[PDB]
């Protein structure tokens, strides 16, 4: 049953206390499926990425049974199937272009060796002040499971090269077969 | 002069998790020259055994120019530091190529790969008599940083061949469907 | 600035007493009882479908 609701880069403004913040495009992947102690826990999970560092790999993994916690710290009016379905919809709404708030992440030191989480917030600018719409924490992943994310996605990627290999190979026999019957009109 | 990759193909390899049973896998077998060590001006040969079953079974045998004559001596070994990656891989692409009688083995220190930390890799030649062992490497499995690096480099490859691929399927797909609009009207006429 | 402050916040206020906003007033006391508090958190809220925005506190 799993589900990826998002998948896409978006510009974000990244803050390394004390550091200035800088704008980076970074990858959003938010996915729902099954996960926890007993691996028959309904999971959202949200993950962050940086194209040009392979090691920026932070996430949020919720549990179905640990969000009423979350509903009431953040203060949601939706239930655990909604939750993943609205934030992608603002998420991917400011990456579309679509929204006028801005997408924020900070981390907790000066540093990404030293840090081990960061603060992803959507943020709303007006005359008055930013008004914020929503924080998550997402925490750094360590090595092992670091390991598996690039090996899952290092399988994947040559699947799919090998399969538009698939894809170039029988379209390119259909349509120049193909030039042979035309050929044959012509001569009519 | 420059870095180079020697050999990069996949090979039939009699692996063994002692006290286990011997078993036969593909392996993947890449072998390179060019630039590293400590100050990494150094000549290196490099020998890297992988697994496409699984991106963990990552083994390598760094070998530096400075540190050959021991290695050349105990292995009695007859070619410089020049030859003798292209030897070890004409001897490898012999094989691979199916033109060598000889045979890939490859044993664990240990029951799973999850405990090892190495493994031997033998050119075995079969004879009435015996097997009679050409060559011996032994290849020390990887950290955890090196395997991120071989992960996240093969990663990043595969995305853009991927990539390309539909630029090619793009190219295509789309003058041959142009093709087919034409010819099809000069069919109506 | 300092001198935007309570201007915007009496905005923000004005508007809602005015009903021209679609914002909540909210104040949260540090205890059970009057007597024993000696606080509270005022807020400005809106309501979205997915959450409860909070504006200024």
């Amino acid at each position: 049953e799993p589900q990826t609701l998002l998948e896409t880069t978006v510009m974000v403004s990244t803050k390394m206390p004390p550091h200035e913040p800088q704008v980076r495009p970074l990858g959003v992947y938010v996915r729902t499926g099954r996960g926890g102690p007993n691996g028959v826990t309904r999971v959202v999970l949200v993950r962050l990425t940086d194209p040009t560092d392979p090691f920026f790999l932070f996430e949020l993994e919720l549990l179905e049974d640990d969000y009423n916690a979350f509903k009431q710290h953040l203060e949601l009016l939706v239930d655990f199937h909604g939750f993943p379905r609205y934030l992608v919809g603002m998420l991917r709404d400011i990456a579309d272009g679509a929204s006028a708030y801005e997408l924020s992440f900070v981390l907790n030191s000066a540093a990404v060796g030293d840090s081990n989480r960061g603060t992803l917030r959507v943020l709303e600018t007006t005359d008055f002040k930013t008004v914020e719409h929503i924080s998550l924490v997402l925490l750094r992943q360590g090595d092992a499971g670091l390991k598996r994310y690039l090996a899952e996605r290092f399988q994947h990627y040559e699947q799919s090269f090998r399969a538009s290999e698939a894809s170039r190979a029988v379209i390119t026999a259909e349509l120049q077969e193909k030039i042979g019957d035309l050929q044959a009109a012509n001569d009519a």
